[PDB]
């Protein structure tokens, strides 16, 4: 489902992927790839089989993927009447009953009626004379786009940080940021209990304020519940990214979170879109004060970067080292490092390793005397492009 | 100062006693027990004094006791006109000014009054119309007989495990018993470090809500406050006490807890006199429920018995050991203890082994035939006495 990767033959191992039968719908794509335009005259692809696994191997090549389906009670079509009641476009509900007959469900040929009534219980919806209006939670999870399901147990997670916040460590604030635990790695019990004894008094506070028990973490589950399994899941979640955002080596979670590189980034990339949801859901809600302590967690999640660095990321060729290695050379902020030594430049970036060898995403390789350039060039362009 | 132990020859190694020159007052009593009567015709004592204090070590010899003195703001005197205007005895405040007559101090040969000013400030006493009455504080005070300068403190610490307590661990309760630190032995930082690290998760939640800091115990006085102090200590105190309560060996904690054995009963003998200070206070107070939690809290420090040994450790022959084995031995209660076979409780007796060697308190050695008999005669006399 990637970028186009041209290939003259194309050989797949099983009809099995990952002790399942593959999927048509995948299937058609997997080869699709097999022929480079204009070079290749001929593209094959080779399907491998043994015993009797060639009978459901060679239904894929004479199937059809499936038809298409509309997935629409359904947590799908919750959003999707809040999507338009609370934007202000579909007031009274009989429009909204021809919105219904709008979607794709009704253009393949009951419950929408019955399925406001659920969003009317949750306080999305104050009732009126039926017109409906949004409320202040209705117009703060449109605006962030976060799912309603999701929303209830949030709000009720962030108004519990009203009681009890802690501020010496950037847990409690990186415990609500973690989007869920979904299946990104295979947990280690054993790993974390040693990694429970050995965390710090700060950090072992916030545990006990969201509900992750000390006696029981890594205790029970070796001797042998699904609200409780999904905190310690975020919990172990949130001690991943403090370690992220405190610019610690990949290679060194690895060997201490038991979680490789590959997992790591593909977390860090979807919890920077949560703290991305919760500020601008805090925003609307009229909470400035927790809407303060999330604003600047977006970036550093994003780039595993700390607060000093923050400015100098905005440079998009910076991810997280080409900063922190040019931090030490005395430039601090993307204001006076516009301004630096074009030559300067290129003696920090050489140094500190863990002709077109320095790498850029989005533009492949780049030498180093052409990328230190890129460095300063679109600093320039940021200081008066935004002023 | 303890009980006469006569010898013929008394010899003392210098007249400079633990840093310090000796005391006359002791001293008449020093040598005192030299001379047997009526076996000894001459007693002896031989002070040893070496170069030039040979000239303080004589004004011992030729010394006389020092005058007596009152002692009698002054923390002392606090108690004094306490203890009488709340026992209903002396009311007008004339009258009161004449039992100062009566003093010591007074017969030797004006803060008086203004002593009284200091108990109105504390709510110890309502003002009328000047006639004086006790309040709800100033009578459970006299009653628990505590002085008025360490009830103000514990009323407030009472007053906080009012709010929050712990009740899986007998810690919390035992922190409001330990009386105070004094200098029943000397504090070892190191290897209370590492005995902090090995509490249990239930413990350490009983330091915190008592004013014990996990980030700062045995970690600022390596590197180097006296209310500050006086919890840290305290808590030590309290450590300590709930092994004691834990029937763990005494040569155990000797190699645990640093401190000898002979500081170990000088403190639960201590610790159980304000278990029954403490329990009393609570109890004229009109705090119903931890003198509840207090009530068998003087029994348990007194001999360092668990709840279970509560009842046979009636029986003045059995102090630590001769209940717990005998416990083992089918008697869970002093009522059917009493009823027991006097030859069956000799073999039980034997064993457990860490004429007359088995040791009772205040008759000296005695054999096992007597003692195991007297274990049940004991017993006969309680079952009907106290009924």
């Amino acid at each position: 489902s990637g970028v186009n990767l041209p290939a003259r033959r194309v050989i797949i191992r099983t009809p099995i992927f990952g002790g399942r039968p593959l999927d048509i719908l995948t299937y058609k794509q997997m080869v699709g790839r097999a022929g480079r335009k204009g070079v290749d005259t001929v593209g094959e692809s080779i399907l491998i089989c043994k015993n009797s696994e060639k009978s459901k191997g060679i239904a894929l090549l004479q199937g059809s993927l499936k038809p298409v389906r509309s997935c629409l009670v359904t947590g799908s079509m919750i959003r999707a009447i809040l999507e338009i009641i609370v934007g202000g476009v579909a007031s009274t509900s009989q429009d909204m009953h021809t919105y219904a007959a709008c979607t794709f469900l009704a253009a393949s040929m009951g419950a929408i009626e019955a399925c406001v009534m659920w969003l009317l219980e949750n306080e999305f919806i104050q009732s009126t004379e039926k017109v409906y209006h949004p409320t202040h939670l209705g117009s703060a999870t449109l605006s962030s786009s976060l799912s309603p399901a999701d929303t209830l147990d949030i709000f009720a997670d962030l108004q519990r940080a009203m009681k009890g916040f802690v501020l010496e460590n950037d847990l409690h604030i990186l415990y609500l940021v973690t989007p869920m635990f979904e299946d990104w790695t295979t947990i280690d019990w054993y790993r974390f209990f040693c990694l429970w004894e050995k965390l710090p008094t700060s950090m072992k506070r916030v545990a006990e304020l969201v509900g992750v028990e000390e006696g029981f973490l890594a205790r029970c589950v070796k001797g042998k519940q699904h609200r409780q399994m999904a905190i310690h899941k975020r919990f172990f979640t949130s001690l991943v990214l403090l370690d992220l955002i405190s610019e610690v080596p990949l290679r060194e979670i690895n060997q201490k979170y038991g979680c490789n590189r590959g997992q790591i980034q593909s977390l860090q990339q979807s919890a920077a879109v949560y703290a991305g949801m919760i500020t601008v859901f805090s925003n609307r809600l009229g909470w400035h004060n927790m809407e303060l302590l999330l604003s600047q967690f977006q970036k550093r999640l994003t780039f595993g970067i700390q607060r000093e660095l923050c400015d100098l990321v905005r440079v998009s060729l910076l991810n997280a080292q080409r900063a922190r290695v040019l931090y030490a050379s005395g430039f601090h902020t993307v204001a006076d490092l516009a301004r630096a030594n074009i030559v300067e430049v290129e003696v920090i970036l050489k140094n500190a390793v863990p002709m077109r060898t320095i790498w850029v995403t989005g533009r492949k390789g780049l030498t180093e005397r052409e990328a230190a350039a890129l460095i300063v060039e679109e600093a320039r362009m940021i200081l008066q492009q935004d002023l």
